[PDB]
């Protein structure tokens, strides 16, 4: 997260750290959202490889042990069938991970609230991106969870020529683009939390930013619109 501030340790309890094993160690690669005690929602481009993954819930400081973490292995990975490996621009950037064990909910670990199917937000709706991604283009990962205020940019403006044009589809949500704050490498797959009816709901899965830079003016961070996928999500969970 670029242009962000450190989050309180109990502000966003649904946020998870998706890690893969490098050698004998583990490295953070993407964010994710706890949606069931044994299911995690993230981006398809994060689990697109035959890597060994694990999820860390109740995490705040990537390097230090906070005394609140739960490390769980990933039993199965369901990528959306229409996801095309290269194409982040084509859409369908979403996947679900069945955890090998059900995690314990407490004040540092809670389930994310999903929106009602088809829900579209008004322009400039108040949302926050969270993550341990790069704090600067070509910089390094944050050690502690960062958050940044990223209001939405509705489809009409986002798909216009001065913004993302045809690259952005209706199954995506745009947020930010002020040239100061944005998502950045390592935030991928994590949540876009939006205040709706006095309640914070996860409306997006972090997908992409400008190849030319993370905080580029008029190049908002783009997310997979969760509300466009409520039926798929429920079908996967119900079926396996
Ligand atoms: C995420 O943390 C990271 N996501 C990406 O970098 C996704 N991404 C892009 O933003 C582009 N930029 S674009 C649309 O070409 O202007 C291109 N490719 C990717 C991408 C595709 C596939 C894979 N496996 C990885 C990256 C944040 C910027 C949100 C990630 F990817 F690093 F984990
Ligand atoms: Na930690």
């Amino acid at each position: 997260v670029v242009g962000g501030t450190e989050a309180q340790r109990n502000s966003w309890p649904s946020q998870i750290s998706l890690q893969y094993r490098s050698g004998s160690s583990w490295a953070h690669t993407c964010g994710g959202t706890l949606i069931r005690q044994n299911w995690v929602m993230t981006a398809a481009h994060c689990v697109d490889r035959e890597l060994t993954f694990r999820v860390v819930v109740g995490e705040h400081n990537l390097n230090q042990n906070n005394g609140t973490e739960q490390y769980v292995g990933v039993q199965k990975i369901v990528v959306h069938p229409y996801w095309n490996t290269d194409d982040v621009a084509a859409g369908y950037d979403i996947a679900l991970l069945r955890l090998a064990q059900s995690v314990t909910l407490n004040s540092y670990v809670q389930l994310g609230v999903l929106p009602r199917a088809g829900t579209i937000l008004a322009n400039n709706s108040p949302c926050y991106i969270t993550g341990w991604g790069l704090t600067r283009t070509n910089g390094q990962l944050a050690q502690t969870l960062q958050q940044a205020y990223l209001p939405t940019v509705d489809y009409a403006i986002c798909s216009s020529s001065s913004y993302w044009g045809s690259t952005v589809k209706n199954s995506m949500v745009c947020a930010g683009g002020d040239g100061v704050r944005s998502g950045c490498q390592g935030d991928s797959g994590g949540p876009l939390h939006c205040l709706v009816n006095g309640q914070y709901a996860v409306h997006g899965v972090t997908s992409f930013v400008s190849r030319l830079g993370c905080n580029v003016t008029r190049k908002p961070t783009v997310f997979t619109r969760v509300s466009a996928y409520i039926s798929w999500i429920n079908n996967v969970i119900a079926s396996n």
